[PDB]
């Protein structure tokens, strides 16, 4: 009920402020889902025109092989030679690889449940780069500025995967498996252009339950590494999670939208077909007690060294934390302190 997805419309003045504005939709019980959907202002534009990307540069573009049944499934990502973004696409719309019809959103997610094993497509997954212009101020994925910039601030090292942007080129059926985001950060994601993005979400409140499942369903993974859903490997159809009851929300992202996910918001989905996406991960105040009790990849990966954030923002509890007397629960109903000026 109040753990659904919500859609915000900010206004240009509403939009300039991208830390105000994330406090805005956190005051409002956003976080509550996981997942929010923000629309920008109809005059924002990152880009003049996505015509002259054709000769950039895939690296490591990855063919999504799955394995599994009965709405369980691991996916192995296997790395394929470097092409063209013009290359991809050709790929992407070919009648081998291309969206199959539809009428409504249903029956294509049906199809991708039904076919995800058959036929793996490619991904041109994490590329490193930015297709914002130069001179876009707001919402800059390339840069934010929010807290989490200090990691770089005191010790310069950029941690690959964590305050940088990646591009990611979809095709029909390439997937993103359930999972929070690193050190259970926040996330960002703009679809630039093409074919929408569909996406699954468990509120952070319910979170544990989804783990206590995927631990149940794949024992022999859990016992190798307690965060195993941090490979981000792990499919499960939403017909799964509705049978063992864990309460989860879908919606659909289409070209010029923005996805905010939330610190231990638990998110999967996929591509309906040949587009591209902007990403990067991003902090809060409310975050820094998610990245002191985040439970990390032991096999295996980002790790970011907490010491910093709470030396600065929880002085107090330094030496306690230090000590591993820091007792603190996590209330994920609560909004980050500085929405304080809405409530
Ligand atoms: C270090 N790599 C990013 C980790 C990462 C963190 N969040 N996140 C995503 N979160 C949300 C949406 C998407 C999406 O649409 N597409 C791809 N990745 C998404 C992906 C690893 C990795 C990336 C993509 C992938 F398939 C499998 C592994
Ligand atoms: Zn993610
Ligand atoms: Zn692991």
């Amino acid at each position: 009920p109040s753990a659904r997805i919500m859609t915000f419309y900010p206004t240009m003045e509403e939009f300039r402020n991208f830390s105000r504005y994330i406090a805005y939709i956190e005051s409002q019980g956003a976080h509550r889902a996981g997942l929010a959907k923000v629309v920008p202002p109809k005059e924002w534009k990152p880009r003049a025109s996505y015509d002259d990307i054709d000769d950039l540069v895939i690296p490591a573009p990855i063919q999504q092989l799955v394995t599994g049944q009965s709405g369980l499934f691991t996916q192995y990502n296997i790395q394929k030679k470097a092409m063209t973004v013009r290359e991809f696409r050709k790929i992407a719309n070919s009648d081998k690889y291309c969206t199959p019809r539809y009428s409504e959103f249903e029956e294509l997610e049906r199809k991708y449940w039904k076919n995800l094993t058959f036929n793996p497509p490619i991904y041109g997954a994490d590329v490193n780069g930015t297709l914002y212009e130069k001179h876009v101020d707001e919402w800059n994925i390339g840069r934010l500025r929010t807290i989490l910039d200090l990691v770089e601030k005191e010790s310069g090292i950029t941690i690959e995967g964590v305050n940088t942007p990646y591009l990611y080129f979809g095709m029909w059926k390439t997937s993103f498996a359930w999972h929070t985001e690193d050190m259970d950060l926040y996330s960002i994601n703009y679809l630039h252009f093409g074919e929408p993005k569909s996406w699954y979400s468990v509120p952070p409140e319910h979170g544990k339950r989804l783990e206590r499942l995927a631990k149940g369903f794949f024992p022999g993974s859990a016992q190798s590494c307690e965060a195993f859903l941090r490979h981000k490997m792990t499919l499960i159809s939403p017909l799964m999670l509705k049978k063992y009851g864990i309460p989860f929300d879908k919606v659909t992202q289409e070209a010029g939208e923005f996805m905010i996910t939330f610190p231990y918001g638990y998110h999967a989905g996929f591509n309906h077909g040949f587009n591209c996406a902007e990403s990067t991960n991003f902090a809060t105040r409310r975050w820094i007690e998610y990245g002191k009790q985040a439970v990390l990849c032991s096999c295996r990966m980002v790790k970011i060294s907490m010491d910093v954030f709470v030396r600065k923002f929880q002085p107090e509890r330094y030496k306690l934390w230090k000590a591993g007397k820091d007792n603190t629960v996590i209330d994920h109903t609560l909004p980050t302190p500085e929405a304080a000026e809405f409530l």
